[PDB]
């Protein structure tokens, strides 16, 4: 059988262990997530221009009844309910939030003549909707400044929902971001990341006690087009002290990079500290399970300390681009201290264990936070985990190899799986020992060993089913939402198979030209390219940039600011029309005829180059070897 | 039995496959490594001031006979012999090298009045010795400029062998390095890296056909004190065009970082291109098996291209800080192109496979260089490998997790080993199936499966022995020197056990104060620290720096440029005397009495803090669970 099973007796007992271990009697978050509430609309349903649904909370109803569900980790269930505390809130005099309209919060500060808005949610429809709500409850006011607190999609994504390019062009609206917003806003492993994110986000799970229940830092991500408007003022260096529509701001940039992607925001009139996504109601990821390059817990920790000493030591309220605010100085001082020490202790004690020989394969089973960090709800691994962050720190410093040459040159799991199964007595004997292991609760073992069988025999229904039951129990047990969603997506794929059926113009525009040709380079099919040599001068006059493109040895190179007399073709074309070409909104032919793609030399090269570009299927296999 | 065994029939056949696959008929490297030779001393033996031996080539004699040794990969044996081509060489008019006096080369350029020297080998004795040799053959000339081509120990390490601080202080000698030399010259996972490097360097193997035979980019590393003198001029930005002792230089920095750690060197009078350790007679590491953060193959590839277009297209000779030069423009153009396309194709095709779902656990078994890159000796994985570099690229972009939740929360190998062994019929039945696997040549399997048994039963002599035989055959087969040394060190540890018996003042001086207290932070024992809270203002007046040290929640913080009125102790002390304190050259007591460690507030804190600092045992276990 293949539907979700009930929590086992062991999982029930794991959930019990969690309530013994954690301070459920500390209920103050509930008193915080409700404070200053001005309006919670009855039912929230947000629609896109094309009529798809962007966001909706009704599927989380099962949680409103309050009652325990042993197929959800109880700590995760606590975070799940809190995240349901959506609507328009006051944070302090002239400071409002709409929370729970998307993954992130949006922040409206009262200027003398209009709004200063921090962040824009994920997609225009949810922004427009946050704004509609502000305007019914507080009075319609124009937006004079949008501020992007950092270079992520769930912060700049719904900007077109709030303002139009004409408003930016006239100077009616300024967009403010940290220097290096545009370098970081934008890929080269994008298909892999995205596929893997279907697990972390649980894009195929039902909302329900046996599927998606939360995303730690929000309920989930909104579904809609992606928008982006270039900022007009950058905050440089360490930061800058500005005044906007009469209101004083201090921006504190991620230190001491030339290219900050993020900044804290201090408002001295309200003594209000807006922490950027460096402090949230959860340990954050140093490594997102969907894959990216490991973050810097050491720098993270030092940046929080810098905030603590600059603003923390006078703050009356601290609030965030995810989750809910905290009020009062002592409370703010302690949280800052703890968030600081949590990233620091993750970092320093991983490396303490690593220096004593503990490996990337062992550290998550050795490292434990000390009580003062372990016992705060905003320290729980809902989003990042101690387990995968400790591995990530170690991986940043020593890489993926554990130093035992038994693992230096390892066979692919699907080429060793047959032999593991043979050495184990065959499929049936392996299944039989595994059932006994399951019946003892040994899920972290069972998923390891039966996975050897799924890779050996991917069409073995009984292996798949058992593997799924075990992964599912792990997911009911997970504190971590990405972990839970992963566990249940894998079970879902193993029981059913993967979908046999199945780009933002703003994001392509934001992409640097070098990076674009770097991506085209990743698309290059090496088979088709073997033995080919071509080179082409590319001139993009709308943006005043020249590249040299050289295909040799099955590698596509691109070199900014260079031209060669030896090129086989010289192609001139605005970046703007190159973007339309790449997005299939226009054809090469159409663009020559219009006199917008001029050429000289061999007119065929560019096309030959484009024709060697392969594409990727999205729904690759994860839990089985490739089909 | 426990001594090295003979190559198996399979290993013999693997070595044969290598000679069928590779262009041994391309012998030109031999004609290159000998060109311009002025002197090769008869026997090379270099001694340290304390009388230890720093360097010596006599142990490599077995290779001089030329004849095949099937316990060495034949391609590796080729690189091994070439690296034995040591001594004083002319590269071009007024350009000399001493090669094979240490891991790296040292370069002497003829100035009007003296030498300009590029790089200083690993330790003073080998520098002094390189210089002695130059001075006998070419005339003794003073050194006016030392240049560090990049921020590694085997480039700045033997500087005190060439010049003294008084010479730098008077202005008699300038030291030139890329901006950001001092940020990169210097740790936090140093014990782990070092222990692991005993495998990669083979520090316990005999020199011999069944032990160490080479280190790819040199014969090996010299044993001696580590020296470092701060540069006096930095090359900023993209680079700078200088003239030194009459001779024109162009420095090209690693682009477009503010903090270059490396630079190419072009000499227009000789049309001579000195490539920094970005181009060598080998694919280099993006990831060194001893562990560090993954390098940037994309940037690497673009930097070589920039060199190609700036200097490559007029170069007559290209030479290097490792291995031997290449002469003539066409040859130089092609190599540059290929080295460029090799890092590019590693990078772009890893990510092509990753976008199609291939994982970090599979990519090394899928990626193959195309013939035009595969068939050049300077493209062989002697140092880096295609196998571990492809994994490293993927790890940079997606991290260590393969996306299958069967591997998200894995049991430590020593906690799953019992069960793998139980499911496999017990120790004896597992050994018996493994012997049959061995007898078929299936070494990459055997080391995987028998390792499960060594972790289950580390005192099981037969498991250990079999595991060692298999790892040893893998090592005889390895093209890659770090891989070979690892394989044979693991065999060595499994047969014998690990050593039951068992800091540079210049390097500590070079360490930034923040980074030093970051390291003390890693030394902190979390047990001893639990529940403790102390804070201390540190003032270092020789260098004009103030730190705030705050111990809380079992984490030590340090904050540059800040003081607090609330500190429990204020300690003032020159960085210079703090260094002596840390190196046990002086005591705290001695330094108060001398009036060099002043205090106020609670005089005990600093000592209490130092007393919570643990230390690491060097010889931790790798191939067995901890003792
Ligand atoms: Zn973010
Ligand atoms: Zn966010
Ligand atoms: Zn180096
Ligand atoms: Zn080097």
């Amino acid at each position: 059988t293949t539907a979700p099973k009930p929590p086992s007796a062991f999982t029930v007992e794991a959930q019990r262990r969690v309530e013994a271990e954690l301070p459920f009697a500390d209920r103050a978050d509930f008193e915080r997530a409700d404070r200053g509430l001005i309006r919670r609309p009855e039912r929230l349903l947000i629609r896109n221009p094309d009529g798809s649904v962007a966001w909706q909370l009704g599927g989380y109803d099962f949680l409103l009844d309050g009652k325990p569900r042993d197929s959800i980790n109880p700590s995760l269930q606590r975070q799940a309910l809190l995240n349901l505390k959506y609507g328009l809130f006051e944070v302090a005099e002239g400071i409002y939030q709409v929370r729970g309209f998307d993954l992130a919060n949006i922040t409206f500060i009262r200027g003398d003549s209009g709004w200063i808005v921090v962040d824009t949610l994920t997609t225009p429809a949810t922004a427009r909707a946050a704004y509609e709500l502000v305007s019914r409850e507080l009075g319609e006011r124009p937006i004079r400044t949008v501020i992007y607190s950092h270079a992520h999609a769930d912060h700049f994504g719904g900007v077109r929902g709030l303002v139009e390019p004409q408003q930016v062009a006239s100077g009616a609206v300024q967009i403010i971001a940290p220097a290096g917003f545009m370098e970081a806003a934008i890929v080269l492993a994008g298909n892999a990341m995205m596929r893997r994110a279907t697990y972390q986000y649980g894009t195929q799970l039902p909302k329900g006690p046996q599927g998606q229940v939360d995303m730690a830092i929000g309920k989930g991500l909104a579904r809609g087009p992606l928008s982006l408007l270039a900022p007009t003022r950058l905050i440089e260096g360490e930061g800058e002290d500005l005044v906007l529509d009469g209101v004083p701001f201090t921006f504190q940039n991620t230190p001491g990079t030339e290219s900050p992607a993020e900044m804290n925001i201090w408002l001295p009139r309200q003594k209000a500290l807006l922490m950027a996504e460096n402090v949230v109601g959860t340990l954050h990821n140093l490594y997102t399970l969907r894959g990216a390059e490991v973050r810097d817990a050491l720098g993270w920790s030092k940046y929080i300390n810098q905030a603590l000493h600059r603003f923390g030591r006078q703050a009356e309220v601290m609030f965030a681009v995810h989750n809910w605010p905290r009020w009062g100085n002592a409370e703010i001082v302690e949280v800052l201290e703890k968030q600081r020490d949590l990233y620091g202790y993750l970092h320093d004690q991983t490396l303490h264990l690593a220096n004593q020989g503990v490996t990337i394969g062992q550290v998550h089973n050795r490292l434990r936070l000390p009580p003062s960090l372990d016992q705060e709800w905003y320290d729980r691994g809902y989003h990042g985990s101690v387990s995968h962050n400790a591995r990530a720190v170690l991986n940043r410093y020593l890489g993926y190899y554990d130093g035992n040459p038994a693992t230096l040159d390892p066979l692919s799991p699907e080429d060793s799986a047959g032999r593991y199964v043979e050495y184990m007595g065959g499929a049936e004997r392996l299944l039989e020992q595994a059932r006994a292991s399951y019946a003892r609760g040994e899920y972290r073992w069972v998923v390891e060993v039966v996975n050897r069988l799924v890779f050996a025999e991917p069409d073995n229904r009984a292996a798949r089913e058992l593997q799924a039951d075990a992964l599912e129990q792990l997911g009911y047990q997970a504190e971590n939402a990405g972990w839970r969603n992963s566990y249940l997506s894998a079970a879902y794929e193993l029981r059913h198979g993967v979908p046999r059926d199945q780009g933002s113009a703003d994001a392509l525009a934001a992409m640097d030209t070098g990076l674009l040709f770097d991506y085209l380079g990743v698309r290059l099919d090496a088979g088709a390219a073997e033995g080919k040599a071509l080179s082409i001068n590319l001139r993009l006059p709308d943006i005043g940039e020249n590249y040299l493109l050289e295909l040799k040895n099955s590698h596509l190179n691109n070199l900014r600011g260079v031209q060669s007399e030896d090129a086989g073709q010289t192609v001139s074309i605005d970046r703007a029309d190159l973007n339309r070409l790449l997005l299939k909104e226009v054809s090469a032919v159409r663009l020559v005829f219009e006199g917008k793609l001029k050429s000289s030399g061999n007119p065929l090269l560019l096309g030959q180059l484009f024709g060697m570009l392969g594409d990727f299927d999205f729904w690759f296999d994860i839990v089985t070897p490739a089909a």
